[PDB]
């Protein structure tokens, strides 16, 4: 296929891409009359500055520029598809024109590439470029309305299929999302070429590359390079980078922390250089060459281009100044056996990371505070909630809405629409929770990184739970399994082993998930009950923990740590103690996080050693009385 020649082409040498189209455009300079060609004199609104309606209306000039851009040693060529959406030509009431606008573009890019493969014999390729669009789907248009979105996931999915299509049809030989100004538009990109490579098309190449802003090292967004890596990598782009906004040499640090972090290729283009008093952007060739060879002889990329301001002879330059690099070695085993999770800032959990928090009291069921905020309305005042969490050791947070009361989705769609407006809120990453699949995608249709899919399991047969992973893989994000199945609620040991153990060899072998990317629950029930059936629980979790870390490859364990003390509901020191009592034994198990009341856990030293001694027979069922001594123990307190 045309990603194995590609493949094969970047481990010999550095592929060349493109240039400053939107300044060689400039420097025709077309007035009024030559946009609107033959077929648009009869439009009613100015089409000035649409630099996609040339490939219609002059495509002369675009098949020119093509041609010598391709000449002076580009090996990759962009489509005039930079803004050919929906969305982007409806400030020019073309709406309708998006499939026509891309196959064309394709076709006169095409006819160049052609034409120069049949001069020169060196085959060159096409990429179809997928505008950021104007509207940001995590950035409020209006700083008073942080939870108002003037686009939604679905809109923007249909807008790029619609686009791809027509690319797709025109024969593009790369597809290239650019100029990210917001990593939610690029994944609802992913989703939409995901939806069309199954539905009818052949799998392309994919290239992602984002727009670093300032020395921030953010995009436009907020979210860091390795936070962009992370949350777009689900797609399995060829190669990732960064482009625009910044020069070859604001640019090489955060190229540097980019390629350490992706084993995909790095596909490196920025400007020429910076504005200037008068609008130019001025560095010379020689320069823009220079720099590109001295990022190529370190080995930080293996595709090197320009922005704005390359004009031909930067890329006949630079041709010639990467003609003899090597190309990059990617780190084939990059963060091997790590769970990657992102929010504006990517949190990993490796081997010897140590247990993670996700906070609890984002719950509408859980909580008392928050919901009563939410029935209220004051989703201002329930940002609070995530905000202590936080503050207080919460390292993931944990989001539900399932309520009678409430409407799921929309409520959903709000919170983690409020929750992006705030950096060190965002910075986490979230554990979307609901009974509901409705509200999960609501869930995940919001969030910028990549997030927590909570409450998936067998319960309602092996062809839902598959279907609904898939969707979740699709989404790209990380999914809780529940130690739930067909005959109920897994209480014993041996079934909670059997009902995790179904669940991982489906998801590996039959729907391909990655085992870094399971989350097993072996279901933490309340103890304490006064019931005898209720007594057991907390070892058969430590020993279903044990037993699962012990066999399945990759996969984490979790579980709701709050549900074991419900039988003391209102003695918050006896639930303090229990909960550290368990820890200390579950992490020993192997349990690698859990939904935890991040501020309220001890370390196992300083619990009173009568109190400590208690939750160890408690839990640890050492004495039948122990469910009453503990209570015993609490009522001398008053
Ligand atoms: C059901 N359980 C659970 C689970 O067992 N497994 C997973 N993967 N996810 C989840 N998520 C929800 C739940 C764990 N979350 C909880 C569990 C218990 C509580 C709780 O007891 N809150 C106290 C109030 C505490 C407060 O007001 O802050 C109460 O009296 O209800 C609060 C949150």
């Amino acid at each position: 296929t045309l990603r194995d020649e590609i493949n094969a082409i970047l481990q010999k040498r550095i592929m060349v891409l493109d240039g400053g189209m939107g300044t060689m455009i400039q420097r025709e300079k077309l007035n009024e009359e030559h946009f609107r060609g033959q077929e648009f004199k009869d439009h009613a609104r100015p089409l000035k500055g649409n630099n996609d309606i040339l490939s219609i209306t002059q495509p002369d000039v675009i098949y020119q520029i093509h041609k010598e851009y391709l000449l002076a040693g580009a090996d990759i060529i962009e489509t005039n598809t930079f803004s050919s959406t929906s969305i982007a030509q409806a400030d020019y009431g073309l709406e309708h024109l998006a499939y026509r606008m891309n196959m064309c573009s394709a076709g006169v890019a095409r006819k160049a590439a052609e034409e120069v493969t049949l001069q020169t014999g060196i085959k060159r390729f096409v990429a179809g470029a997928l505008g950021p669009t104007n509207k940001t789907l995590s950035v409020s248009p209006s700083v008073e309305r942080p939870d108002y979105r003037n686009i939604t996931f679905d809109e923007l999915v249909e807008a790029y299929q619609e686009q791809a299509k027509g690319l797709l049809d025109g024969g593009v030989d790369i597809l290239l999302i650019e100029t990210i100004f917001d990593t939610a538009n690029a994944k609802a990109a992913l989703f939409a070429l995901q939806n069309l490579f199954e539905e009818k098309y052949a799998p392309r190449p994919i290239f992602i590359s984002g727009t670093i802003v300032d020395k921030s090292g953010r995009t436009l967004s907020g979210q860091t390079g390795e936070g962009f890596v992370i949350s777009v990598s689900h797609g399995e782009p060829l190669c990732i980078g960064l482009n625009c906004a910044l020069g070859a040499a604001e640019m090489r640090p955060f190229i540097e922390i980019i390629g350490k972090c992706t084993t995909a290729y790095v596909l490196c283009y920025p400007n020429a250089g910076l504005p200037n008093t008068f609008g130019d952007y001025d560095e010379t060739p020689s320069m823009m060459a220079k720099h590109l060879k001295d990022f190529a002889m370190d080995g930080l990329v293996n595709i090197v281009g320009g922005c704005c301001g390359s004009t031909p002879d930067h890329i006949r330059e630079i041709a010639e100044a990467v003609k003899n690099c090597k190309p990059r070695v990617p780190p084939a085993t990059a963060f091997e056996g790590h769970m990657l999770l992102s929010g504006l800032e990517p949190f990993r959990i490796g081997p010897y990371t140590n247990f993670v928090n996700i906070g609890e009291r984002c719950n509408v069921a859980g909580s008392r505070k928050f919901a009563k905020l939410i029935m209220a309305g004051n989703y201002e005042e329930a940002l609070c909630v995530a905000k202590v969490q936080v503050e207080m050791g919460a390292q993931v947070l944990d989001v539900n809405m399932d309520d009678g009361m409430l409407d799921g989705p929309s409520a959903m769609t709000r919170f983690c629409n409020l929750i992006a407006s705030e950096p060190d809120i965002a910075k986490v990453p979230l554990c979307i929770d609901s009974s509901n699949f409705a509200v999960i995608e609501a869930g995940l249709k919001c969030c910028q990184g990549k997030c927590i899919v909570n409450s998936i399991s067998l319960k309602e047969g092996e062809d839902d739970f598959l279907e609904k992973a898939r969707k979740i893989k699709k989404y790209g994000a990380a999914m809780v399994v529940m130690a739930f199945d067909e005959e109920g609620q897994a209480t014993e040991t041996d079934t909670k082993i059997r009902v995790c153990t179904r669940a991982y060899h489906l998801l590996v072998k039959k729907l391909g998930f990655n085992p870094n990317d399971i989350i097993f629950d072996p279901n933490i029930l309340t103890i304490g009950t006064g019931m005898e059936e209720h007594n057991l629980y907390a070892i058969n979790f430590i020993h279903a923990t044990k037993v699962i870390k012990e066999t399945l490859p990759g996969a984490r364990i979790s579980g709701g740590l709050s549900n074991l003390s419900f039988s003391f509901r209102g003695m918050e020191a006896i639930r303090e103690a229990m909960h550290g009592v368990f820890l200390y034994h579950a992490i020993k198990s192997g349990m690698d996080m859990g939904i935890v009341n991040a501020g309220n856990l001890p370390v196992y030293d300083d619990i009173h050693k009568e109190l400590l001694q208690l939750c160890e027979d408690l839990i640890w069922n050492k004495d039948p009385e122990a469910t009453e001594k503990l209570l015993r123990y609490a009522q001398t307190q008053g």
